[PDB]
């Protein structure tokens, strides 16, 4: 039953992967070995080339990602060899360091051993490798509300946050065979953060806003040819709106628009004044300015959309169907100023791809 | 075949309409009369009450409309009695006058005789009753590009535009039996226009922008209980973004963002400066300010979304399913600052409703 599904996924993947790599003549033999490996073992093992191209295809197929033009330059780190929590920890520290690259961010994925019988070898609890803690208790909100449930799980395991608005959560993951996950404080030297200032408005620094340099999603599953890599953290560089229009702006996140309005010297009393819109534009300008001043890679939503248009053009040129989720591709500010807003996209799921999975906390 | 479809639509509509009106006991008899009327005539005729409530239901069911909270206060004008082009013209002039209401806009629909054998009695060519002409010839763009095809059709019929950027198109419609439509110049006294100025930036008036007061969609079909009212123009008041973020901003419309950037004194050289976003916010502030100064009804997108939230709440309270098109309901600026962005909607089509129809030009 499962080896039927596996074998079928393998045939589809290997065929497509080898076509793209100019190695179609090797398919039959490779497929032969896989058939035997599955029969004899219940699974199969990707070559380094297959794993690398698979991760790249999965990014290429990610409907919700505007940044896909650069899919083929993804840096794939093969860590299927890790067996200990120390090795996992050091691999995660290494990912942070190499992806950060002193600010010139390298899109990277680190791939850990895949599920066996659907049994995870390693299970990463963090949503992103770098993220801020959040607390809520008796009227008091501190930090990132989105992190409240994971923060509480961490404090159940003996970690204690300082309760600033920007506590770095520890790395937290569980090894096969262990009942509880382990946690490790992030070395501050590894984590680039960017204080938010505004190019023109000197008072903006009074808000004492900052954000971290590199978004590293660590809780999605990479599926490649029937093999389930549930632990495979990946990163790009930020699009500014992610920070300025969502992380710092949403009422259910840092909720800073009223405070932004005050420091930029506009009233926040009347909807018709469009003060939220003005505050959003200034906050987003500040975010882009700040990352660039500090030499940390970032892209604005106009440039990103222009790049995505090139991705569309390349898909058609290569004779590949384009898939996308319009609702996620449009930027959260000035969406109609982008070409994305004015066309539609097929939201079909194509594999290899990255998928959500259930949180082991909650 | 057709009388089957008609009768079935009639049963569903009359049943629902009379439930809502507290007249469920009258359904059986009314349904009896309709059954006979269809058999004997091939069609049936709505009571004034049915027609009025039907138009209101159609608005309530319009998935792409954020303004639906006020569905039950729609002003329905029954003009099923018109037979001549003079009467149609005067009914259209009347709609403009009564809906405008000296600036305190009244949501209104005027309903003309419905299709018979699918044969239209009157066919309105205008997309909106008030709209600006557009011209393109040998490098030269003037006016509203969206109106180019209708403008060209009008000039085929002996009309000539002055070729300003804001020529009012004439009313243009065709009567049953006539090969060509007729056209009538709009009396300027009927048409309120609003010059666009900015509350703070005096130079904004140098752009010489203006827009008309009342959006009156005149080319959609109202379907009520199997009866097809192909000529039934309707209006609300504007949401500011329609004018400021789309009509005046789109590259394929008036394309004013670069000129806005210049008058507000910011550079339009770098994507990372978010100059388009800033220009959009200032243009949208100017639009709202200008309509309010002139005493013409308008709503900003924040207030409109708050009203739409109340519409959602009322639907659930009344035990009615809510339908909506997320892609049209989100405003084109700061969409994530509205609740709409953060939930989903069922885009199912429910009747009565308003529908697109093929343009007789093009
Ligand atoms: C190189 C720079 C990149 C940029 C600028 C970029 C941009 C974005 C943005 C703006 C989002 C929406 C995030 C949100 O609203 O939560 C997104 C989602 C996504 N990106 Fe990218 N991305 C990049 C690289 C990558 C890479 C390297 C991968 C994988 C190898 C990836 C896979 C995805 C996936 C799977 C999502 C959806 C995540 C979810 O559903 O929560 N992206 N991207
Ligand atoms: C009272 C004030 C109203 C406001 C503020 C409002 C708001 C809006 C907005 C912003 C749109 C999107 C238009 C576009 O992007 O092209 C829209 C679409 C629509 N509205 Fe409303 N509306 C109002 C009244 C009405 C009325 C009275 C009706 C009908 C009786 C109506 C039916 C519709 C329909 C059918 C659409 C979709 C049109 C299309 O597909 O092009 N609305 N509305
Ligand atoms: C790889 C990558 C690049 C990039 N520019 N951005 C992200 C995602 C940032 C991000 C990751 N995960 C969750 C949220 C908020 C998620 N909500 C929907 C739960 C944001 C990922
Ligand atoms: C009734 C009503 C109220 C309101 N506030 N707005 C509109 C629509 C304005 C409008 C009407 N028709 C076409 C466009 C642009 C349409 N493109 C998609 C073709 C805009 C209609
Ligand atoms: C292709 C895409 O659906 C298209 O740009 C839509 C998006 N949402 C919209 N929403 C509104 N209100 N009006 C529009 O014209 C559009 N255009
Ligand atoms: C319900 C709705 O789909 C939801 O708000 C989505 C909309 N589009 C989005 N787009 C991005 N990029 N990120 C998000 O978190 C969301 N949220
Ligand atoms: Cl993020
Ligand atoms: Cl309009």
């Amino acid at each position: 039953e499962e080896k039927e599904i596996l074998w079928n996924e393998a045939k589809a993947f290997i065929a497509a992967c080898y076509q793209e790599l100019g190695k179609a003549a090797e398919v039959k033999d490779r497929l032969a070995d896989i058939k035997s490996e599955i029969d004899l073992t219940g699974s199969y093992v990707h070559t380094k080339e297959e794993l690398e191209h698979g991760a790249k295809m999965a990014w290429r197929n990610s409907n919700r990602c505007i940044g896909r033009l650069f899919w083929n330059s993804l840096n794939v780190i093969d860590r299927r060899d890790v067996r200990t929590k120390e090795e996992v920890r050091d691999a995660l520290f290494h990912h942070i360091e190499t992806a950060t690259n002193n600010g010139k961010i390298r899109p990277t994925i680190t791939i850990f051993p895949p599920e066996e019988k659907g049994e995870k070898q390693v299970e990463i609890w963090n949503h992103q490798l770098i993220r801020y803690a959040g607390y809520e208790s008796d009227g008091e909100r501190i930090g990132d509300p989105a992190s409240c449930s994971l923060t509480a799980a961490c404090e159940e395991l003996g970690w204690r946050g300082e309760r600033t608005d920007f506590d770095l959560l520890p790395l937290i993951f569980r090894m096969k065979g262990d009942e509880q996950p382990v946690w490790y404080e992030l070395p501050r030297s590894l984590v680039i953060e960017v204080p938010i200032t505004h190019p023109d408005i000197e008072a903006f620094s009074d808000l004492e806003l900052k954000w971290y340099g590199v978004p590293i999603i660590s809780d999605m599953k990479l599926e490649v040819g029937g093999i389930h890599y549930n632990a495979a953290p990946f990163n790009g560089w930020y699009m500014g709106t992610e920070i300025g229009a969502r992380n710092l702006a949403d009422e259910k996140r840092y909720d800073k628009l009223k405070k932004v309005a005050s420091v930029i010297g506009i009233a926040a009393d009347y909807n018709t004044d469009l003060w939220k819109d003005q505050a959003l534009v200034e906050l987003n300008k500040a975010v882009l300015h700040s990352y660039k001043k500090q030499g940390v890679s970032i892209v604005d939503h106009h440039t990103a959309a222009s790049q995505f248009k090139r991705f569309e053009e390349q898909a058609e040129e290569a004779g590949r169907k384009l898939t996308g989720d319009w609702t996620w591709l449009i930027p959260p500010i000035s969406p109609a100023a982008t070409h994305i807003f004015h066309r539609s996209y097929d939201n079909s799921i194509v594999k290899p791809n990255y998928f959500y999975q259930d949180k082991p906390y909650e």
